[PDB]
């Protein structure tokens, strides 16, 4: 049964909802207690999406150690990542400290700072090179280093200090910069390039600490990132790539942090990624 075949069925069928109804209902439920503790109330961005207290991320701080982070450690596919929601303005020192304590290299942003008219993500990142970002809470400075804007991404070099020792450390961001606004994207070819960009850069490598992935709260676009990455993965390391079933795989995902893939919609896009991603390896104006 190629992933191809199924597809088209569900695609036939119109049970794209039911299919993700059935995975919200086998999905896990772990308690989320530290997230809801009043105090942590303005460090998460919605009320209804926490992490669990298992697999959450931990500042190597004394006051308050929360962040709504998750780390996400696939054991066959041998990678782990961290989903996390857009940083808030009060939040970002503790964004950066987290990428600081768990050594990573990249961080990968899926979403707009604005979009529909709301803040969807603080900015957290510095946008001129002779602006730079202090931190003064985590005591950290940022620094623009360079940045490449492409049609559907922009990787950009950053410079990350703790004012503390003065250790410096590289940290690349890669940026998804054309998400609609609506729905998903009509193809996965340009999500697959930034994919293949990411691995390309050598940020989700085993000599690196866990990836840092994000949208707004962290839970829909950042898990047709991981989902997809992590399929790919199983697909090249099983003998048999027919073998790798999506919906299994985000079940074990969705044991690390409620709600990856928030939308019929994203399960469908999140398909056709692995779909088109396993291959690889008109005149209009309506406006
Ligand atoms: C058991 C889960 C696991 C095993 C390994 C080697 N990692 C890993 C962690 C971070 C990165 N960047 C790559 C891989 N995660």
């Amino acid at each position: 049964m190629e992933m191809e075949k199924e597809f088209e069925q569900i695609d036939k069928s119109g049970s794209w909802a039911a299919i993700y109804q059935d995975i919200r209902h086998e999905a896990s439920d772990f308690p989320c207690r530290v997230a809801k503790l009043p105090k942590n109330k303005n460090r998460n961005r919605y009320r209804d999406v926490s992490p669990f207290d298992h697999s959450r991320i931990k500042l190597h701080q004394e006051d308050n150690d929360y962040i709504n982070a998750s780390l996400i450690k696939m054991e066959e596919a041998q990678r782990s990542y961290i989903l996390t929601q857009g940083p808030l303005p009060n939040t970002c020192g503790h964004f950066w400290e987290m990428v600081w304590e768990q050594k990573s290299r990249g961080v990968v942003m899926l979403n707009r700072v604005m979009e529909k008219g709301s803040l969807k993500c603080a900015q957290y990142w510095p946008q001129k090179e002779e602006k730079e970002m202090i931190f003064e809470d985590t005591n950290l400075k940022l620094t623009l280093i360079s940045e490449d804007i492409k049609s559907y991404y922009t990787v950009r070099q950053l410079e990350l200090e703790n004012l503390t020792t003065q250790e410096t450390r590289e940290i690349l961001h890669f940026h998804y910069t054309t998400w609609p606004d609506f729905g998903v994207p009509e193809s996965p070819a340009s999500f697959l390039n930034f994919l293949f960009k990411v691995r390309e850069s050598g940020s989700l490598s085993p000599e690196h600490g866990p990836v840092v992935v994000h949208c707004s709260a962290g839970i829909g676009r950042s898990g047709t990132f991981c989902l997809a990455d992590t399929c790919l993965l199983l697909m090249d390391k099983r003998k048999d790539p027919s073998s790798v079933d999506i919906k299994k795989v985000l079940l074990e995902m969705r044991k690390f942090r409620m709600g990856l893939i928030q939308t019929a919609d994203q399960l469908r896009f999140s398909y056709l990624a692995v779909i088109e991603g396993a291959k690889f390896i008109e005149l209009s104006h309506e406006d």
